[PDB]
């Protein structure tokens, strides 16, 4: 036994085929290891740790990871960072998250929170310890979180403190919502998501009513964002390459507390892209011809609530992101990376 809250370099490991040109296959084939074939966890019995997730040096190592994977894999034809013009080629990549596993080396380990009620802070009684952290797909988008793992029961909001209005709030759903955007093949740049509303609606009234239990059954309110550029404003991903900018208009706003109909959300493939993984302009080229289609699922909201709200009736949430840590933060959130002292 014992530990001590350190932090240490840690490693990747992946299913990534060899021999396959997608980007995230070959660079989890020259930077990670292959997957522990025989991978085990030791219920830590009677435990109480603390896992604060949303200070965690994990989540940044996974950073700097995808900041990595992504400069040598999509590169835009055009780079505009700081004060500088970087020209390069961008021929057309093949795109499509990979799980990846984080992994501790020699004398360290990483407790995992098998509470399913787990918020993020404070405390947890069911700890269990692995080496390596879950598969996990590193999906870039903002608004709404795609692709990943769902809240074992009760949806869960996640938040480095509700109070506050700036600290993000992360909602971790337990169910999917499934979203399926589309170009259709021969403009170009026209694309479109369809998402089924019942689901849609229901489960953003099961969200509001858990919204409404952490801040005192206050009036519930999802609205547009409040102004950023379009990566911010709009449900901002890439499919296959392309990025894709879908004006979620609809759900924070149609408030159909019986709606119905599958909703059909408008689209651009937008190609100067306000990057993420640093301030500057990325020019990529047009897009490829043919059907461009991704079904993903909605497993996760970015939202941000409205400041001067103390004396009033309501609380306004916008969705939001931007900060590809807090996605990450999304998943890592059950982890902790512990020195044997
Ligand atoms: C150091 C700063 C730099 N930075 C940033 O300037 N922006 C501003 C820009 C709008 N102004 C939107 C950035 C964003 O999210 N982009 C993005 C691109 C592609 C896809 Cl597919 C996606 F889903 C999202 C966020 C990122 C931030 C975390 N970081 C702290
Ligand atoms: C604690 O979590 C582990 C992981 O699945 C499992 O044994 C069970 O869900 C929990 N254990 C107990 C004794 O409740
Ligand atoms: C998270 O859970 C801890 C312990 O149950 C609690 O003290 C804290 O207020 C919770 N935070 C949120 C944002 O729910
Ligand atoms: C999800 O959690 C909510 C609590 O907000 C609960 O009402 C609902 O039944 C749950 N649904 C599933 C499928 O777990
Ligand atoms: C004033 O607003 C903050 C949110 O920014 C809130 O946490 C605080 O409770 C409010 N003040 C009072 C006295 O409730
Ligand atoms: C949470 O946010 C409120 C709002 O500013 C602040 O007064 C309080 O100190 C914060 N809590 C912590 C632990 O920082
Ligand atoms: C989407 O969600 C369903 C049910 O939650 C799950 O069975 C399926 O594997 C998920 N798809 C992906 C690509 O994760
Ligand atoms: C997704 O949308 C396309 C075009 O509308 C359609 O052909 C396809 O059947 C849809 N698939 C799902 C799972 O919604
Ligand atoms: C999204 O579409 C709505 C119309 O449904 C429009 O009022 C709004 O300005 C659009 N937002 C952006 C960021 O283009
Ligand atoms: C979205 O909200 C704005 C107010 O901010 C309103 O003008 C508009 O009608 C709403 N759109 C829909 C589709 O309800
Ligand atoms: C989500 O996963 C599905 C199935 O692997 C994939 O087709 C889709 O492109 C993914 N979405 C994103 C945004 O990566
Ligand atoms: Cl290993």
């Amino acid at each position: 036994p014992v530990w001590k809250d350190a932090d240490t370099t840690l490693f990747c490991a992946s299913d990534a085929k060899a021999y396959e040109t997608e980007v995230h296959n070959v660079w989890a084939t020259h930077a990670c290891v292959p997957t522990d074939p025989n991978p085990q966890e030791i219920h830590l019995e009677n435990v109480t740790e603390n896992f604060n997730m949303w200070k965690n040096n994990m989540v940044e190592q996974m950073h700097e990871d995808i900041i990595s994977l992504w400069d040598q894999s999509l590169q835009p034809c055009v780079k505009l960072t700081g004060g500088s013009v970087i020209k390069q080629a961008c021929p057309k990549i093949s795109f499509d998250p990979i799980p990846i596993h984080y992994c501790t080396p020699a004398g360290y380990v990483i407790l995992k929170c098998n509470d399913k009620n787990f918020n993020g802070t404070g405390p947890c009684k069911n700890v269990s310890s692995v080496q390596c952290t879950h598969g996990i797909k590193p999906v870039v988008s903002t608004q709404l979180l795609l692709n990943g793992s769902l809240a074992e029961e009760e949806i869960i909001i996640r938040s480095e403190n509700l109070t506050n209005n700036a600290k993000t709030i992360i909602v971790h759903l337990n169910k999917s919502v499934e979203i399926n955007c589309t170009r259709p093949s021969n403009d170009i740049r026209k694309a479109y998501c369809e998402i089924n509303g019942t689901k849609w609606n229901k489960v953003l009234k099961q969200v509001t009513e858990k919204l409404k239990e952490h801040f005192n059954n206050k009036t519930i309110i999802f609205q547009p964002p409040s102004g950023g550029d379009l990566e911010i404003t709009m449900h901002t991903f890439n499919c296959r390459g392309e990025f894709f900018y879908c004006n979620t208009t609809q759900l924070f706003n149609n408030t159909c507390i019986g709606c119905n109909g599958t909703i059909t959300l408008p689209c651009k493939i937008k190609q100067i892209i306000n990057m993420w993984q640093g301030t500057g302009q990325a020019m990529y080229a047009p897009p490829i011809d043919g059907k461009i289609n991704c079904v993903s699922n909605i497993t996760g909201i970015l939202l941000t609530r409205d400041g001067g709200a103390n004396n009033t009736s309501n609380e306004t949430f916008r969705p939001g992101g931007g900060d590809m840590r807090d996605n990450w933060r999304s998943e890592l959130y059950k982890y902790k990376v512990v020195q044997i002292e």
